[PDB]
């Protein structure tokens, strides 16, 4: 998922509309941008689909006002596509609207607390509701009016008590303003930026990711840290505040390996050159374990692939080509009464050029092997097109655990990798030889850009989980939650 | 606006879009459903327009459960057409969503002391949204899980304390099940009915009209007494409960007059039934003032006179001729770069038939004057048909005061009748003669079929306004409204 | 179906949509508008639905001209509601578009000829099609340009021999102008009008009905003939001549009973006083044959019949009530899994006033017959609500054979006055009494209002075809043209529920 | 443009949709596919948008049978957004459609001949409804039915003698079957691919490009020749006849340079191997005439120039780096009632990795200089990213003529490049540098991928128009179509907002 906050002097649907098709890539599935009004009203417009099907000029006209939010979803367990898409609001106390890209591990927990002790439902199987309503919950606490930056930095400390798992947010407060939050592991991305209107008005925002300030104009100031808050004020005083116990960075590798745009600097990591070290690390080990392989030339898998690609053909002095070339358009296969099946076609993304492979022995590079169905598509179209040997390379290790903190991913039985060794996993997907990143390399690659991040989130690779509440129980807890989602969707299209 | 609010055994999402279809009469501008699912989670459906195009069958299928309730909305003033639709709901205490007909009197006063005293903020200019957060405060009182029938009628009762105005509400409680509710002046209509499925189980439903349960096959059961709320629980049984001191019964007339369908039956009063008593007084009145007129047909301005002129062309032993047709389809005017400015005609709404107007001296039969705008439209359309002296008589009284209970009206200022009498009134519409029901035979035509009512709501004819809150003061915090309303509209179409 | 054409001098969008809009009772399922711009271009809007959902102000702004012609349609067999609407238009020669009203009879030969003879395909099942696919072809015929407006006229002379049936048409012809023409038996209405804007420009406009032109300010000039054809130049002047050869005026009967609005004038009847007449000649027949029976009261089925109730309760010295209402608003079903309906389907269409049936005999009054289903269920209703005994009086005759003039009716078979008497078809309907309208009655009542008129349309009475042309084969073939308009709105169904 | 067709024996609509989403980077404006269904009718459903936004699962119920063709609509003069979109056809002779990438330089003359000789009227301002009514005239003369193989090819070759210009068509015609044809100087792309679904029945399928025959598993038979024409029949049997004198092949060099997708081969040429070759001419010149200037990295102008820069960083031994990222999403700009935009034009489409630029000396590598307002844009962004010198290079030579051939492009006078030299665009652009591809080098590095090509297609670059009709009278009436267009787009946006 990602999010923007905009806390400006200006009109800010259109810009938080532009910064959201720039962090498109976050999320497909649904959008919603929310401002508060002169009136000190939310103005909402959330929908399924893509940033630029979702809102139309009359829902701009809608959106009026100097502050909001937004954000891009990407489905995950709790938040299906047939779900009610963020940011969410409550009406009390004051007036409190949050989006987030996370997931709380206790969020069944945190549901049954503020039912028995606050009587605050939650409509949506959405943990973002939950952590919205755990937050308004901490500041109804406050007589007094207005609220001061203490009284909200105290709440989101006494949140951040309650809470556990990943999270970047932001929120907005009727008559108060915009906050910003990261969680105490620093595993979701958040960056603040400013724009200098004069000598007396700056604009602040808040994004996901950097290229959302980069298109809007605005001087990167730095990441939001660890367990960290921020508070813009509605006439733009700017208050940040540490609201956790023993903060520690530890940012999520998949950001680097493939979520995460090439032009962004997450903790002080271009993502660009993290994965251009990938490719070094990879190229080295190739040469170092495969040397007796005949290769001809090196491939990528498009589109995330394409520089770590090169980066290994250069360390192996082998010629790089694309072999594959991503449709940029992808549509839908209809349901027509009977007539033909067809589904399930690694084609409708991928086309292979077939003079690339005729003859060759074919090394191919993907980011990332998940369920494996799509790689053995691959191979195959490489053999189709004429390849001798096929030989896949993965600039991610092993991926043998499910991630629960805001990267969607299968469980773990569908996971191919869980519960088999390399040569195994080759043999499934029908590659003629089969190499994954070491998870040391893959660290090293990235800490080459910051050495001062000391551990990374690594529980898809190597299941330590930093939050220490994630167990073989929690798990089942999340299958039930997929097992709705995928009701839900289901009865969407019987419609 | 109308309400229905159904406890079921069974799916009630298409028996709800069946009940506000039969009572879109009662608002054309907005619609929607909220319904408690097996979850027991709102599903909601709301949007700008009539029922059968708000609705979408992915939305039906969204609208899971046994128990919902449903809103249609007239445009008035703090709920713009531009602005959120009913129902609202809030997730806290408990999950309560609530849809209204009516108006709060105090609905400033109100939203303050949520802000102030609840923290409680208010995101439309909607008084029902206030209203559900005034209730929902009551409700968040209690700390024992669940609620018994006795904590939520102790919060009815509460709300009816600090609120003021009219009021027929429906509203659902999750973990507890609907309750209906109505104003201690009875002011809006609301009733109950029944429907029996076996031994055990029996649904319930409340609705503005009774023509919403008549079309659902449930037997109608009463009205909901002024002041009373209903209880019917998830599992099916029925409480009941005065929530209000000193009820009393005062049905608005205008229900009467012309907003109700003719075949409900609204606190025992066949609607048809006045209006036909409406067109013996008019018919009375005009054979005994108007004597020595000439007068050669009687001419109903459709749809609602028709069955009123029907009666008077009886008294006055004259014909009846439906002169007048109205278009049951009407289309919008288009704003074009070269566009045309004829936007006004009254032509777009009825046609006149031109035959039976020629050489003829007529008498229209309406059902109320308010801005006299259409009035003095359709007497020229008359004229241009042939006729040759045009009477206007009216089965309501003098319109001379804004309503402030739910029906939409504009400010005394824009009334033709405020500050003028009869004869200044008929010169302005171009009338050869203008003739308005007395208000005490008004009252005495509905008060024949129950003598039971002793004081109607008659606000809008002599500004007797039954709360005794309404002052000039609070007429300008509705001019404020009204004129938030229209910048919210010019910023649409724009 | 109802058909509106306007020669302006202005804008004529907005106007042809009001005009359609107060014909939508003629049908209710498509509407389309076209125009002939600045560019002499067509431009062009039709789609399934209400007038007031088809257009939308993006529709509207392309819509430009001071020329255009609009339809909206009733669904049939061959232009069903999931076929494509009119009006239809060919890029050859010069450029040309239609929109009827009516339907032809020799459909299926004139199809076949024009394959034949001019390689003209049919795309759709639609017979206006076909009637615009003849007038092109002798327009065809023709080598100099401009075409003369005696061309036009030759054009729609050999048209009227070539096909059978009942229509009324407005056409347009790029550089040239706007045609009506009306079939020579006078069958489906039609008028002109005109509408004087200064000395020296008149606009001018034909309908299917005179409210069109009543609403848009037109002055009535006359119905147009049987058999005449309008032809208004671009340059606003008004030529006509008679183009058929044995031009008689037979006007729908069924128009007067219930399908046109009763503020019409069709060929110098008023739709109104037909209908207070037809209340009329009905109740003295109630008097004399149910001299004996208990009436308490005379109760319209709504709303077409309620001006004929009023007549009948006054020659019968009966008090008239409303006891029906029907429901303004009709809400679509959805096909929902796995639920039930509690909503009976003629709860939909009205209501009952329970307090009027209470324990009275009722005279109900309808307008017609045509299933029977509908009549049973009103009458149970009636009991339901408290009537003790129910009649039923339907102003038309008894429905017996099927319109093939352009009034969608279902097949003999499906009629449940085919082949019974009418003590049988109270039985089955469950009245405790049943009368109809004698069709010499209806004749007289109509007649009544315009002498002149002799003979009308009235085969789905007395199976009389003015065209001679309907056998048991035509019949046929309009049902295998039934099936596939349902199969095809079946599969716009199927693939709706995704 | 992109264009499909595809003949087949099972239902097509799903595959003529996938080939189209292939094609999308041929034309994103509008789309269009129509089906020949079981009873021998058009059915169609076109509209503007995206493949995926203008086919719902509404429409392609409706798109029955298994022969069709397909459309995507680059938005050019006369074929706007504002306009009706591919595919049109006409219901005489028999029933054809037909879609079309290309232009034709006379089509002034050829409606003027349409009109008067044979009472065609062109309803729209589109090229391609003036060649699928020529066509249809040709195939008219012939007056016995069916129609023989030789009749449509002699139609085609009739077309070929009276239209002139560049065109790549398929077309079908009811009752027969399935054309192709290219023009006879071979411009514009056009190949032909099978699909053997067992020993009796083969499908066959043509696109503009062969990654929409690779896209649905069609072996690829060859380019269609230039001039010449396929014919399928609705039986699944190939025909093919020479239908022009003097063909040549002349394709168009564009399609290499950026406008095709790299994983086609267009005449026997892979357009990536074409644009590596690109990379290889350009380099080697900058390494000879920048001989001494101080290039620290080469970053491309993604997406088509990333392979062109590749190699040239090769061949000057020099870094190549992701300094720009293209934003795959862009959105619309809402027209703001008082409102300061915060984004730069050239944000929407770009985005700078500061790292890459910061105090550096970087050469920019785009595949071609049009306006040049943009490559300015470019260059300021890279300034501010923190670059020392800024360098271009561009993969195309100077852009100096309009192109008359199916490429939307400017007029001269909006060409940075026309009447200027090198020099003064560099200024004008604010680079420190800039340099072009030689044109020599162009068709060299095209040419080794298949030296049987003599000729291009060059006009762009060096006015050379192989058509020889390009005056300024057709020139003047372009600009006529583009004003037109403007006026209507216009149009719908002040609608909207009103
Ligand atoms: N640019 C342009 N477009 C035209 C013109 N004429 C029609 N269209 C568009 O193409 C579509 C025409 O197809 P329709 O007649 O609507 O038929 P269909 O919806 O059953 O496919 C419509 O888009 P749609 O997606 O179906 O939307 P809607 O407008 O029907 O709601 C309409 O807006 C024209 O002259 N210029
Ligand atoms: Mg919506
Ligand atoms: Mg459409």
């Amino acid at each position: 998922c990602g999010i923007v906050g905009i806390a400006g002097v200006m009109p800010v649907n259109q810009s938080i509309y532009d910064a959201l098709t720039v962090l498109q890539h976050r999320g497909q599935d649904a959008a919603g941008i929310i401002t508060i009004d002169a009136n000190n009203c939310f103005r909402l417009r959330k929908a399924n689909g893509l940033v630029s099907d979702v809102f139309e000029a009359r829902h701009m006209q809608r959106l009026q006002g100097n502050m909001g939010i937004g954000h891009v979803r990407y489905p995950t367990a709790g938040s299906s596509s047939a779900s009610e898409a963020q940011p969410f609001y409550v009406n009390s106390p004051y007036g409190i609207t949050l989006a987030h890209n996370g997931n709380l591990t206790n969020a069944h927990e945190l549901r049954k607390k503020l039912f028995e002790e606050k009587r605050r439902h939650i409509n949506t199987t959405s943990d973002s509701e939950i952590l919205l309503n755990i937050f308004a919950s901490e500041l109804d606490n406050f007589r007094h009016y207005p609220l001061e930056a203490d009284n909200i930095f105290a709440a989101i400390a006494a949140t951040n008590r309650l809470i556990r798992g990943a999270y970047a947010c932001v929120a907005m407060i009727i008559g108060h303003g915009m906050v910003a939050f990261r969680d105490p592991n620093g595993i979701r991305p958040l960056v603040l930026g400013k724009r200098d209107i004069d000598e007396n008005r700056t604009e602040y925002m808040v994004a996901s990711e950097s290229v959302a300030l980069d298109t809007l104009g605005f001087d990167f100031l730095r990441d939001v840290a660890p367990g960290e808050a921020i508070y813009i004020t509605e006439e733009g005083q700017l208050f940040t505040r540490q609201c956790a116990d023993n903060p520690v960075s530890n940012p999520c590798l998949f950001e680097y390996v493939y979520f995460a745009r090439p032009d962004s600097f997450i903790d002080k990591i271009s993502v660009y050159s993290a994965r251009v070290n990938m490719g070094t690390k990879l190229g080295e080990k190739i040469a170092r374990e495969w040397e007796d392989l005949d290769i001809d030339v090196v491939i990528p898998i498009p589109e995330t692939s394409c520089d770590i690609a090169l980066e290994i053909a250069r360390i192996l002095g082998k010629p790089y080509r694309q072999g594959f070339v991503k449709n940029r358009y992808v549509g839908r296969t209809f349901i027509m009464p009977g007539q033909q099946l067809r589904r399930k076609s690694v084609r409708r993304k991928l086309n292979a050029n077939r003079a690339e492979f005729r003859d060759k022995n074919v090394l191919l590079v993907d980011d990332s092997i998940v369920r494996g169905t799509t790689s053995e598509q691959i191979i195959e179209m490489a053999r189709e097109a004429g390849a001798k040997k096929v030989y896949l390379a993965s600039a991610a290790p092993e991926i043998r655990f499910p991630n629960v903190y805001g990267i969607d991913m299968p469980s773990a039985t569908e996971l191919i990798a869980h519960g088999r060794e390399v040569d195994e996993i080759r043999q499934i997907i029908g590659a003629d030889g089969l190499i994954f990143q070491d998870l040391n390399d893959l660290i090293d690659a990235v800490r080459a850009e910051n050495p001062d991040i000391q551990q990374f989130e690594c529980s898809v690779f190597n299941g330590v989980y930093v939050t220490k509440d994630v167990d073989q129980g929690y798990l089942d807890f999340l299958d039930t939650l997929r097992n709705d989602d995928a009701k839900a969707v289901q009865r969407q299209n019987e419609v």
